[PDB]
Formats: structure tokens, sequence, C-alpha cells
């Protein structure tokens, strides 16, 4: 028994469990299983030496992981963005540099032109703060991406691009999702182009030796406080001090609990008294993307002698993968690939062998930088989150159609003495590590504010631009800005 | 430790934990609530005798709840369509007789006409069985209700209707389901006309004293073999025999474990190993709907001497409730009034008191029937599922876009020794009572065969047709069938010859 309870093991919950013990305060954190990173996990084997199997990139514009990061004493190091990148179209490949493929056809530049510019207008009108608020709220909230893509795209170049930018960001299906929401989710961390980009944005760098170490290493500060194989499974606010319970048959009490599962998660506990409407519905309406995140391993980096980066954008239901970044060490150590395998492509794919799928890879790959020694890997890792109970699945949550509208507003109501962290919960890069930050932060700090040893005030706190990963802001071009769209040409003539 | 472990008090489990021991099997059955009906509950209490605040109609199609319900000696009784019925809209009332309401115009009487007969034709087309192996399944499935409506309905009319027709049926927003699901769960019941109608198909009968009645009675004949208070929180496939777990602190071992939790609520237990991974997935992407039902009681039945049964259809916004039923005994006894706060709805009018929702129905019903009389209630009755820890919600659970056609053929695939019933799982009424039985007994039955006391033969098993509820067949009409859409119209008119 005790001070607070929190219950999740990942960055979100140690990220909040030490804020709070760094505070005086009596923390412990209940976490379900051996292992303590979130959504994030890196395996350690000497033909690997480190991998991140969950998630890695983190960049210019995510202040706050990178800091805690920092006072844990990791560093850093830049993704290989040297060489050129591929756009693999129709069967053949298109080299080129910057964050964006070229497109030929004018009434094609226009289009795609057209529909980012389009995303962002669209976003500049939802508060991240609390989108069910903007003008259009419901209108966007009852319409799905897809319908959104098919209304907005007068090509089909364009029409599938959007897709798979898609398919890519968050984890699922235009036909998945509400479009108020995705179109939310880009803006919260800054708009395509941030999101998007290697260099200049989202997927510059991965972290020495491993994500992983972040939340270890925050286990390590904690003491025997962390308990592992601590799946709690019962939560109950019915006389003063709260109790939690463990499957495993133990109780602990204190004056809150702070909550780091992903939303639904919340399904796995039972609570008295029960959740208040809203809530125990909420629970049961926004699920996790699925996604099988792939490595696979060169002798060196073939590819870098053909002038390219490993960066492949590849379109097509054919394709096991989408897009590709190069994985090799920061020393030219470990040369591999890495890919996701998103989505619907992700059930269908599951049911191969590891083995049926890393021919599939290769062959692709052989094929897509034009190279017979993609056929000769020498090492190969892959993790497959829809697997995994504890935490449902991968990246995030997203909403479908009905919901964001409905039953948004509640995901971060405080029920009585259990607030709520996790990523889901962000407002910024929510969805991202650095969103699990920004979350537990604030979530501990209300409870700060509740025990009164802070002011309304200091619950939500400001982002410091890092040093080392310093940002400079996004471009835009009077032609990118002024060109007309498909429709407006047509009505131009 | 026993036999065979069944998860849900429900119909379903009943049903089936009776099957089971009907059958010799040592049987249990672990319940995690006090009582034992499903989102069915009956309510008693001098002032109202009884009402069902969970589910209740029953009808010519649902060929064994009925059966079960005579087994335990339970007895239907039709419910009022006598008099006239009414349509409010544009907020005049128009009163009619027929299942269905009259339109005006001929460029919409085309068009409704198109709009239902539509549904139907895209239904002969998915079979029961597996919705998921349509021709169009997946144009189907990525596509949401009001994208099809949007599609399909040259007039509002139309459009407004069709949309009740669905915040009816299934419980949510024409915007929240897949096109390929909702229409699947119509024809799974025997299309618009049996499912719409109080006397000819759906909604013909109440059960007397209580569908309540129908699980509590199996818990009689069942011994104390049926644990309350027992939510089952984790089960345990690991070793040979199978453990389950309640949050009681207790254990119980068997060879098989049949659950009827509603499937989202599989989430509420802990699983080792882990659950495949489509199912560990699915369970969480299949949620219910939403709705409060509603009871409101009078003197007497006063709309009769005004020649309308109280059955109320009602179109906008501006109103809680859209459909209402007289619920009056069968003796002309508790003057009553049933209704239901639909999706949305149910959300938004929970925040007002008891009270404010009483003023509210009222004043609805006394302008739509047009009778100061409403205006003086007797006594209230409410319940609103969406907040039930154990539920869910409810009717049912409903499919969005992206998810019959990927996740679905797994909602009754077995995993290891734990096979799957509850309504959701039928083939027939799924969403119905009657389907939470046909589930119930296939499941056990499914069990039967494994043990070896059955061939592959008896595990799905036919209905026969109820004496006392006879069914009649469904009627088309050369016009009804050939007038064109409001597009074919369209095309017809060739001027150009
Ligand atoms: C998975 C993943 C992947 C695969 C990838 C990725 C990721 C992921 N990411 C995301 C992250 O990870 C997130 O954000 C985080 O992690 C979150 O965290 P949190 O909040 O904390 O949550 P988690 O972590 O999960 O935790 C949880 C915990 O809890 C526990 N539990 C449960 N239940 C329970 C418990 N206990 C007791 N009892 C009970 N019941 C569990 O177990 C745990 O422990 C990401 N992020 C970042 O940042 N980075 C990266 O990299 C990532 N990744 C990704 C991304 C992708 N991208 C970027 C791509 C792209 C491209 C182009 C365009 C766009 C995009
Ligand atoms: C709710 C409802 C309402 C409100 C209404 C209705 C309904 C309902 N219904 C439906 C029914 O109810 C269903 O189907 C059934 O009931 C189901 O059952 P099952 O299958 O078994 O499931 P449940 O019951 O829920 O059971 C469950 C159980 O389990 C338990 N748990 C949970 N969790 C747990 C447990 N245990 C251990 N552990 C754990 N975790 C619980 O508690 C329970 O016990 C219906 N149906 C019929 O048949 N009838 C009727 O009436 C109904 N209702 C309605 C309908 C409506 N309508 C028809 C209207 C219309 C109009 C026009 C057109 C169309 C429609």
């Amino acid at each position: 028994k005790c001070d607070v309870v929190v219950v999740g093991g990942g960055i979100s919950g140690m990220a909040a469990a030490k804020l709070l013990h760094d505070s005086g305060l009596n923390v412990v954190v209940l976490e379900a299983r051996d292992r303590v990173g979130g959504r994030t996990y890196t395996l350690r084997n000497q033909k690997v030496k480190y991998v991140d199997l969950g998630g890695s990139y983190v960049g210019p514009t995510q202040n706050r992981i990178l800091r805690l990061a920092k006072e844990l004493g990791l560093e850093t190091y830049k993704v290989n963005e040297v060489e050129r990148l591929i756009h693999h179209v129709k069967g053949k490949s298109y080299p080129f540099r910057g964050p964006f493929p070229p497109v030929w056809n004018p009434i094609t530049y226009l289009d795609h032109n057209n529909f980012w510019r389009t995303m962002d207008d669209m976003g500049r009108e939802i508060p991240s703060d609390a989108p069910w608020k903007a003008p259009l709220a419901e209108e966007w909230d009852n319409m799905t991406m897809k319908e959104l893509l098919d209304k907005l795209c007068w090509t089909e170049s364009a029409k599938q691009l959007a897709t798979l930018f898609v398919n890519l960001c968050v984890t699922a299906e235009t036909h998945e999702v509400s479009a108020l929401w995705f179109l939310w989710y880009v803006k919260q961390c800054g708009g395509t182009t941030r999101i998007i980009s290697t260099t200049n944005g989202g997927q510059e760098r991965k972290f020495v030796g491993g994500s992983g170490q972040v939340s270890e290493r925050i286990m390590d500060l904690l003491g025997d406080r962390v308990k592992l194989e601590r799946p709690v499974i019962y939560i109950d606010q019915t006389r003063e001090n709260v109790l939690v319970e463990t499957l495993n048959h133990e109780m602990y009490e204190a004056k809150y609990v702070i909550s780091a599962i992903p939303p639904t998660l919340g399904m796995k506990i039972h609570f008295n008294p029960p959740l208040p409407m809203m809530r125990n519905q909420m629970i049961t309406r926004v699920p996790l993307g699925s996604v099988i995140k792939c490595i696979v391993y060169y002798k060196e980096p073939f590819w870098r002698k053909k002038d390219y980066c490993g960066t492949m954008i590849i379109d097509g239901e054919e394709a096991p993968v989408a897009y590709t970044l190069d994985d090799t060490k920061p020393e030219g150590n470990y040369a591999a690939i890495m890919g996701f395998i998103l989505a619907h492509k992700a059930r269908k794919l599951a049911r191969l062998t590891k083995e049926e799928r890393l021919k599939k890879l290769c062959e692709l790959y052989a094929k897509v930088l034009g190279s017979l020694e993609a056929l000769e890997p020498v090492h190969y890792e892959e993790k497959n989150w829809c697997e995994e109970q504890y935490s449902g699945g991968c990246y995030t949550t997203y909403f479908p159609p009905g919901i964001l509208t409905q039953y948004g507003r509640v995901l971060r109501q405080p029920v009585d003495r259990i607030y709520f962290a996790g990523t889901e919960t962000a407002t910024h890069w929510s969805g991202y590590m650095e969103g699990a930050v920004e979350a537990g932060e604030r979530a501990a700090r209300e409870i700060l504010h509740a025990m009164g040893k802070i002011p309304e005030d200091e619950i939500w706190q400001s982002e410091p631009e890092s040093v080392d990963v310093p940002a400079q802001p996004i471009t835009t071009t009077f032609l990118e800005r002024h060109l007309p769209s498909v429709p407006g040409l047509l009505r131009l003539i």
C-alpha cells in the first residue's frame, strides 16, 4: 500500500511515475508483463546487437521525449538520408531527392498539390486541444477518410498516394476511420510536411542503443516500486483510499491512480462502482491499428553504392510493404532495411511462416532497389503487434466515424481519483512517444494540483526547444499556395 | 470443479447450460450479477405489476424462443394493433392501417418503393451463414449505411424514413455502421416486412409476466449450478483441464467453456495463453448500440377512444422518441405507452433528470396523439442500458465499416476448448432473443460433438414451426415489384423517339 498507483509500465507511465517521485510522492508502478517498454521494445542479441521492434523514430518537433531521453543519458543519431530515395510505381523505380516525390503531368501536379494543401487548410480549423469543437466537427466526423479522398482527388495518382499516406500514419484503411479524426491527427503533429519528413521532421533520428532504454532506465531509477507481472484486474473507488488489485492476487491502496493503458484496454479491468455511462461505452469504440514491423539484415548496405539510401515508397496491392527506411547502425555496422506491413495486409500476410515472408520482403526489395544482392539476407527479425494482449495493436488507437465527436471529450476526463495518461491522451504528437510523455507528465501534475501542491497554472506546461534537435519552420510557395485545383482550373476556363 | 463451464447468465447461456445438462453433463453457470436475465430484465412492483425493461417482443418468425418459453410453461399475448397507427411528420399526425404508412406523391411513391425493395434484393445476396462471402462483400463493407441511403434515395421523405428505420432496428447512426452488415442483419431476420411488422412479424407478442421468466425458470431447473456474483476474470487453457477464475477468488475447472458474453466483453477477461491474433483484435472493434427504454403509465388507454392504438412512428430531431408501442397489460389493465430513446438521442437526453425526461416524453405524446390526457402520467419507469458494465449497450453489437469482412469469420471460431454462444453469434434473428437461443444450443451441441456423443450432423439443427404462432409468408405486387425507381422513370423518359 502507498500514495499513488500508476497502472501502465510504458513510457507515459514511467514518465509519470518519475515526475511524481522526483516530487516526494510514494509511487508504485503496476506492470503486467515481464518487460517494461511500452509498445516500445528493444531486442538485443549478437546477430543484431540491438533493434527496436516497437517504436523508434523521434524528431525535430518532439521536444520532450528528447529531453527525458537526455536526462537518462541517451543519445540520438540521424537516419540515413544522404543518398536518393525511391518511388516505385506501376512496376518501376523512380529516384529523387527531397521529402516529396515529383509528379509529371500538370493536370496532376495540380491535383496532388491541392490534396495535401487541403489537409492542412482543414486542420487549421481543428483545435488540438479539443477537436470536437471544430466549426465543421460533425460533418467531418460522420464522413470517412475514403469518402473525403473520393471527393477530394480528381486523379488516381493522387487518390492512391493519399491512401498510402494514410495506411502509413495511422494504422488502417481509409474506410476504417473518421475524417475529422485523421485530420486532427496530422495537424496535431504539425501537418503533412512535418510528419512525413525524415530529415527536417518526424523520422530524423533513432536513439543509440534503443528506445527501450528509456523506460528501463526509469525503472532503474525506481526502486522495487515497479512490479512486473502485475496485471491490474480490479479498481475500487468505493471507499476512501482506492484499491487496485492484481491478477496476481495482491492489493495496493492509494489516494490516486493514473492509468496508462491504451484506452480500450480499460475493459481489461473491473471497475466498482461502474464507470459513468459515456466512458463505459467509450472504452468500447476505440481500437488499435494493425502492423507487423520487419527488419531484414544484409552484409553491407549495398544500396548506397547505387546512390540510394534505403527509403522506398512503394505503391500497389501486390507489395507486402509500402515504406522502407535504412536501419543500419550509425557506424556502417549492421546493414539492414526496415519496413512495415500495414493494415489489411498485416492480416493477410500473417498466415505465412516467417520464412515465407522473408522471401517476399527480399524479392520485393531486389526488384525495387534493383539488385540481386537483396536476395541474400543474412538475418531477419520481425514483430507482429496484432497479437499482443496487453497492447491491442500498433502505433495507436484510431477513431471510426461516429466517435471522436460524441465520446471524444471523455478520453481524459478523470473518474473520481483515477486520472488518465497515455499517448492517446496528448495534444502534441499524440500517438507517438512524445505524446506519451506529455501525457503522463500532464496527468501526474493533475494529481499534484489535486493534492494542493500546485495551481491550475501548472498542469499544462511548456516544451523548451532541444538544442541538439533544433527545428526549422515549414516553407510554402506563392505557386504552391495559389495554383488552382482540378476543379478551379475547370471553372477558370 | 466440473464438466463444462458456461460464462454467461443470460438466455443463451441458460439455454445452453440446460441443453448440456438435459444431457447428463456436469454444467456450471458463472454469472456476474445478482440477477440472471440477459439484456433481459423484468421489473416487478405494485405500481406496475411487471414490465420488461430489457427485451420483450417475440414473433411469427422465431420458432425457438417460443418453444423454450413453452417448455417452461409461459404464454404469449398479442400486442394491441386493432386501432389505427400514427406517422407524425413535419409536425402533423397521419393515422393509418397496415404495416406501412401511405405516401402521397408518386415521384416518391416510386422512390420509397424502391428503397425497401432494394434492401432485399441486396440481401438475397448475402448468405446468413457467412455474410462475408457475398459477391460484393468488400465493396458493401467499406461503405457506410449513410452512404448507401445517400446514394439510393432520391427523396428526403425516403432518406428520413430510412434513417429512422435504422436508428430503430440496430441502435446507431446511419453513419456508424457497415452497409454490408446492416444489410445482413435485416435479411438474417427475413427482411423489411418481417422485421418492421407488429402483427404479422417481429413485434407480435410479449410473454405474460415477463421474458425475465425465461431465464429465471431455467435457473430454477438448474441447481446451485448457477452462481450469481461471479464475474469470470481469467481463463487458462495452458494445461489440460481448463481453469476459469472469478473476481470472487475461486477457481473452477472443466473440459470446455462456453462463452456467452457479448463479444467485446471478452476483453473483460484475461486469457492465457493469449487469444490468437484475429480474435484478440476483433473483440475490440465490435461495440454495442445505445438506447434508453421508457414506459409511461396512464389511468386508462385513452388513445383507443380516439381510434388510435398507441403506435407512434415519429420523425424529426426535436423528438426524444421515434417509436412507440402500446404496453398495456393484456387485460385493459395498466394503461401504458412504450418508447425507445435511440442512438445519439440516447446520449443527449441522458443528462436530464428522470423527471425532465417524463415531461418531455408526455408533451411529445400529447401533441402526437393530440390529447391533453397524455399530460397526465400516473407512474414512470425507464432503463438506460448505455450504463451497464456487464452488457455494453443495447439490443446488440454492430459492425463499423472495416469489419464484418475481415474479422467476421471469427465471431464463432472456437479457441482450443472455448466455444462461443450468444445471440451475436446466431444465423437467424441474431441480435434478438431467438438468436441467443439458437446460439447457445448450437454451441453446446458443438461440445457434444467434440466429446463424440454426436456427429457434425447434429450441431446445426432445425426449427419446427410453433403451433401457437404460425407464420404466413411475405406478399408482393406485380406493381410493387416493377414500378421503376426515380432513375428508371427518368431514363424511361425518351423524348428522342
Ligand atoms: C508499436 C509501435 C510501432 C510498431 C511503431 C511505432 C510506435 C509503436 N510508436 C508509438 C509509440 O510506441 C507510442 O506512442 C507509445 O509507446 C505509447 O506508450 P504508452 O502511452 O505508455 O502506452 P504503452 O507504451 O503501450 O504502455 C502500456 C503499458 O501498460 C501495460 N498494461 C496494459 N494493460 C494492463 C497493463 N498493466 C496492468 N494491467 C493491465 N490491464 C502494458 O503492458 C504496457 O506495459 C512510435 N512512436 C514514436 O515516437 N516513434 C516511432 O518510431 C513509433 N513507431 C512508429 C511510427 C511510424 N512512423 C513514424 C511511420 C511514418 C512514415 C511516414 C509518415 C508517417 C509515419
Ligand atoms: C437490451 C435490449 C433492449 C433494450 C431491447 C431489446 C433487446 C435487448 N432484445 C435483444 C436481446 O436482449 C438480446 O438479443 C439477448 O437478450 C442477448 O442475450 P445473450 O445472448 O445471453 O447475451 P446476454 O443476454 O446479454 O447475456 C450476458 C450474460 O453474461 C454476463 N456476463 C457479462 N460479463 C461477464 C459475465 N459473466 C461472467 N464474467 C463476465 N465477464 C452478463 O451479466 C449476462 O448475464 C430484444 N430481443 C428480442 O428478442 N425481443 C426484443 O424485444 C428485444 N428488445 C428489442 C427489440 C426492438 N425492436 C424489435 C424494435 C424495432 C422496431 C421496428 C423495427 C425493428 C425493430
